[PDB]
């Protein structure tokens, strides 16, 4: 084949001359001096080259393992720190450790009804009321004419007038997995080593986990999943564009399916199967170039995505299985924690869980009626619902099962004596965090501390405290976001304009009808920070860059594949290295022990006094320790 | 003019940077090397990057390697004139054209399908029978289901639009559609063998339990188009206006609601931000060449939105005719892997065969409802006047058994120069390869049962579990050729997006119009839901419990997540499982741990459940990945 | 654990005997040498093994950097080549370089109204007007009866009859990021080195970037992102299939919600929570052992996707930020472009920006009302809209601000002095390209030129010039496609079927209503080429293969995990190296300088003289370059 194509161009890259010279010389040497067995193996010839159809052997070192199990340590449920696990020396080494919890089923206490035509308000910072049987708009402003008739949430179970019962739907919070573990701390002999919070694990969910292993993390921490959908076949006309003044006499309305000069219609003959939208008998072959006919009424199918899980409001939430993973330096690449130079005892884990108040919301189950106003003859019907969410009390369900599977690594009894008496160092990566508060809506500043080890990574964000304020209706739905989230409700209306009058062919201002079901929300997130600057002792280490440079490009290019991009453009990222966790060998670091001073400045358009903002910052401080 | 520049953060070290930098060692070495190469008469007193790379890893310097010349050319091997679709329709030979082998691809063309002309149910009462169940539209408006006193209804039969049919006197055709993912269903058995020595072999279960655990989240559409599966295209919508609704603060503004007018005076959220980022100036009135700063508390007013609609097309939609598909198939071996494989320098002429046992027709193609038995157009008095509810009505019977047309076996090679082709023609060498195992088994004992594993003799370093209920494979089920590759009890969740047309021509009596209404429908809509079956896994060998009992979601979603090495996706359907006795699960070529089943001839798999029984059993499939090597000659 | 299961088959792969022999020999050596460490360390054992619970170190050389900034070179606005940047001598090396451009907001030219039911035609390749106030269909045919009014797109703000004003919506082009830079060029001291065009940037977006960073790319190059949506809860009637005739209810309208067969109820009643579809009391347990039925009214929540961004049609587009990356051999893996031995200055870029007439379209701003006919009582009303407009969006928005963020690589002044007097060659990659025109609808061929350097890469795509044709109404929205696209319109109507007659229970042919809002499109692509053939001087390199081979298998299997697959089946790809741009080492190449002749043939079904086609070809050549 084309393998004899070389010369002055690819000579240096190929080295065919030196290769053949080496082969001939080694063949002569082996035939004359050595054993009478020419044509050596792929070891001597592969000394000044690189062959492809070959491999490199390496006697594998022995190792085994078995997934262990550890129970809690007599921990009260969710109220306090519901766990303090141990490290029982079952195996020999340590590795990843996963938590396990089963949240109890939640219910809803029986609620009352709006006894009279006007009941007192109060369920949030605001509330609603349905006044005087539709005669008024909202407690005043007498409208033209309207009426009220109470409905119920899950469909149309019409509730009797102002005296009945109605429960309240209960739904969990989005991403409830990494909300329970509000704080973690792993200490040996009392010396705390690493830790994080509910913010660091939120600043890693967007970055570390690649898009390949997505459904795993989406089903492991009790997050709702988007199940596929389908439908039946629905006919749709197909319309192409040919040319101007070529086949455009006029657009057809009810007849004359002709006057269409094609665009090489054999191209649209075997691709869309245009001869089979009709019930009449069709041959088992093609139908070529009919009179002004290229493609007619292809078959199209629609898709209706849906979901089902904890985020769907139901009268009874079944007990989910919210797995939680511990991300440390031991729960990383095994290329860790020998667990043999540590004596028996003084090895604990502290997990300060959260409360039940910020995990179980409610949903309105009343749906105060809509003012079916008849504005004279035109616009006869009209329905616009408004929730009537007088509160309930949820329940006191708590977790019952708690486990921590801690796999180990076994070692043969021969290797088990050389590393137990000696001491060995190793470079590990840990977490640091120092969150603060901010103000000064103008071009403010701040300062960073609690960072003393050499740093080769970073993270910046800006979480408004308004998102964590318990009085917000979307506190337990959009808390992990990183921006001022606004809702844009819509209305998938169902227009029905029918006129029974056989005469009066003018506009139908006599008989019309509108309707609706429920509002539809969309989480719209916006960025907050507009500029970023990192200075240290006068010299500006990183010039003023916009948001979309530290939020989109730096995560895009750096890290290769092991770093995705945040779906929200608010999360920042700063890197002082070339291999941000994609590799193990260090790729530089801006030291902090020698540079005490440090700064982070930024402009804003949302900080101030009414809507404050508490930024968060993490890091991966390279630091090496000694075992014994 | 040889001073320092901006003096960036590079002269910053200390107590924790010495070990990582070793600037003292670097300076000592570079100075000694400079003195050495200047003491021996060199015109370049500075050493290149060769002398400093002894114990340092520099980034701005590559490393060359003379690339040994190789090439390839996609050959083409027609079949062995085997039988059509019914029997094993292929046993491909091997031409000694090149010198090596690599990944191989199948190819197949499926003929066109049609429908057999039927007759309309001329009489208002017909005999049933098209599946395990059937129905009839009775008496043209007298009965609900073949007998019931019903007040009012009309049953006029009427697929692809509104094809109205004269009263019970016409014909019709049956819509035809293929099965989802036919590429993993056609090839039912593959067995590579030389000189009659069968080496590799698997079944139609490895082709399913690798599709979810080999391809990453990037080649999704690539595979979907390779195996001729339906694809999802994007769409747009007409520009429509949508309202906006922001929450400002508590008690900062107490405007409850106004029906028609007076929408203003609401607590603000630092307006300048919400104005610029939204540009609230949807209006026809004059819009100047700049942005307007908050006319009246205009934080967010009338944001613009556009919807998105998905759509589909291909072999997975019911049509009266199907163009010839092209179902490319791969051959998952150890040769269709990293480029070594199949030296083919000591293999004689011939004596290299493949075998591909195809499937039949009755397990791929089905029919589809075309009649759409008339809806119960009931008139329930004044309230809920109109009401529509369609229903299918089959009339099966068709063959159209067009089989696999021209089908090749595109296969590459690795040509070598005639010089190298003599140094490895006489030598013999081994290489650790991977060969798949499979031992299916039927099961019973609904309670916490167990089993015994067999058909496993090689040292094993990988594992698969699964549980596919036989109801999915039972051809008498009306949902077999749509959700057959699932690994859990599938259930359909029909719904109906009705039309609420509540018109009231009554000019007075503004109260509840309980006299006129309208309900409608179009067609059914399904939702395949997957629910796992296995609740625990406990693999044991020689009595000692090697792996304790673990929930399904630990062996389904987590164990491919923490492991895998960015090369193992996670299954959508949680029914699949996975166990690993190594550290590099197929991501690396070097083995990373394996337990031996040759010396330990005992092996057990125990699992509790609540779905097995007698009315619907379940057959579990188990794959593997052996680690065994071969020799040349 | 079970790790002592040795034998005779795993000898070659474990070498436990040789491991024990080596460790015993080194132990006896250490004991006879008189050392206080009788056990050997991890140093002498790794000669013929590979430990897994251990890592390797590498003393790293220090290196810093800082993202600099360069301004334009007083070039023209978007009309001409709006930039020719330079290089500042602030750093010591080169690396990835991102541009930055913003586009000022636009406006709309106020137009008049169609004063009468007949006016002048001509507003695009095709045009039309609203006819005869409803008497006719195109002012040339009697019709039953209708009436024509006007409406604005954003809703239905009924326009006064044939007397008002209106604007025209302004919407940007799809993927404006890879459309500005029509031609790039990099040259040092006049000598040109590499270049590309918009075709190469559109043939590298579908292949190079993995599927993970798609979210980042969509925000980088300014494309609307499909933000997730939610909806309200609604019940669905679940209905499973048990067995053939095991229990045979035919059908029922409203009753008989039982009597189906069993499917091991404890399993099918514990995963759907049958205790929360009803208002009646729900105990603190399940509802096990009910009358035989699989499930009872599961809860479902739909998901509505929604899009927003510069691609949506509005009246005023805020200033976007079209970030653009530059793909070279310098903006790639730095494991480049020293520019230390290069003199100061004398190195520029060139960016021939595109035009403004092909980046902004218009949208119809006055929809002619539909044929509101009255065809008797049944199917009386009917609405189907049609567009109507008048261009004039020639407004002069242009790119005001421009920068070029170039990072560097600072070196310690100790390494900076060893290679400042030396020259080094290194294998690099460029982007050759040669576009051409074609004809001969039948099984034609062509010739390839401007390719002489050794090639280890390829791309082929047949793009019909009907798309980029100026008069195409969909040109600046669907231009990045590689196939003849056809629009498949639909109509999600809303029906109304009411019988006003309280008696006469016959079919509701007394009142029937139709409606519509706006058409909906779904761009579908189709491949043109059916076979490929690459020959050179008689021999055949690649046999005739279907389009689905060089487009969906070769990129699939090759490239590893760094090459996505094209969603559009039009683009193809040929490889001549075993590693298609996955690694850095060369892995195959056919020199095309020794063999000057070259041919690329292909069948077709769309070429001709009505809609011609032009094939695009890129590559990645290899040719090392020297500094001094």
């Amino acid at each position: 084949c084309l393998i004899a194509n070389d010369g002055k161009a690819d000579k240096i890259i190929l080295a065919q001359d030196l290769l053949n010279s080496r082969i001939s010389n080694i063949k002569n040497v082996n035939k004359s001096y050595g054993k009478p067995d020419p044509e050596p193996t792929l070891s001597q010839i592969e000394e000044t080259h690189l062959v492809h159809f070959n491999a490199h052997f390496k006697p594998y070192v022995p190792v085994g393992f078995e997934y262990n199990k550890v129970r809690p340590h007599t921990g009260t449920p969710t109220l306090g720190n519901k766990l303090t696990f141990g490290i029982p020396q079952y195996g020999d080494f340590f590795h990843d450790m996963v938590g396990h919890h089963i949240l109890g089923a939640c219910h809803s206490s029986w609620q009352d009804a709006p006894i009279q035509g006007t009941s007192q308000m109060g369920a949030h910072g605001q509330l609603q009321t349905f006044p005087r049987n539709g005669y008024d708009w909202d407690n005043q402003t007498p409208l033209e004419g309207a009426v009220y008739t109470l409905v119920d949430p899950f469909g149309r179970p019409i509730v009797p007038g102002t005296k009945n019962a109605y429960r309240n739907l209960v739904y969990y919070c989005e991403y409830p997995g990494l909300r329970l573990y509000e704080n973690v701390r792993f200490e040996v002999n009392g010396n705390s080593l690493d830790e994080y919070s509910s913010d660091v694990t939120t600043l890693v969910r967007k970055f570390c986990i690649p898009g390949d292993k997505m459904t795993g993390y989406k089903h492991l921490v009790g997050q709702e999943v988007s199940v596929e959908g389908t439908s039946g076949p629905l006919l749709c006309n197909i319309h192409d564009l040919h040319k101007p003044h070529q086949s455009k006499p006029i657009l057809t309305d009810e007849n004359d399916t002709q006057r269409t000069c094609s665009h090489t219609n054999p191209k649209f003959l075997s691709q869309h199967f245009p001869h089979f939208p009709e019930n009449i008998q069709t041959a088992g072959k093609q139908d070529i170039t009919p009179i002004t006919d290229a493609t007619y009424l292809d078959i199209r199918r629609n898709v209706h995505y849906s979901c089902n899980g904890p985020q769907t409001p139901k009268y009874y939430q079944p007990p989910l299985a919210l797995w939680i993973k511990l991300r440390f330096w031991f729960n990383d690449n095994v290329n860790a924690i020998p667990s043999v130079s540590i004596p028996f005892g003084e090895r604990f884990i502290t997990i300060k869980l959260a409360s039940q108040k910020d995990l179980v919301n409610e949903f309105p189950g009343l749906f105060v009626r809509q003012s079916t106003v008849i504005a004279g003859r035109p616009s006869r019907r009209n329905i616009r619902f408004k929730p009537w969410f007088i509160p309930g009390v949820i329940n006191e369900i708590s977790l019952t099962n708690n486990e921590l599977y801690i796999n180990n690594l076994f070692v043969t009894p021969e290797i088990h004596n050389l590393y137990v008496k000696r001491v060995r160092f190793s470079l590990i990566r840990v977490h640091k965090t120092q969150v603060t508060h901010t103000n000064n809506n103008h071009h403010d500043e701040k300062l960073m501390s609690a960072l003393k080890w050499p740093i080769e990574y970073m993270f910046i964000g800006l979480k408004p405290t308004w998102n964590i304020s318990d009085q917000n209706p979307h506190q337990h739905r959009d808390w992990h976001k990183f921006g001022h989230v606004v809702n844009a409700i819509m209305q998938p209306t169902h227009h029905a304009e029918i006129s029974f009058q056989d005469r009066d062919t003018a506009l139908p201002d006599a008989c019309s009808s509108i309707s609706d079901i429920s509002p539809v929300t969309y989480p719209i997130t916006l960025p907050i920070i507009k500029n970023i600057s990192v200075t240290a002792h006068g010299i500006n280490l990183i010039d003023k860059f916009p948001s979309q440079f530290c939020s989109s490009y730096i995560p895009f290019h750096y890290g290769g594949n092991a770093i995705k991009t945040p779906d929200d453009p608010g999360a920042m990222m700063i890197t002082f290295a070339l291999y941000p966790r994609e590799e193990y060998q260090p790729s530089g670091h801006i030291n902090v022990s020698r540079a005490r001073e440090f700064y982070i400045s930024w402009d804003s358009d949302y900080v101030g006094s009414i809507t404050t903002a508490d930024l968060v910052v993490s890091s991966s401080a390279i630091n090496f320790l000694l075992l014994q």
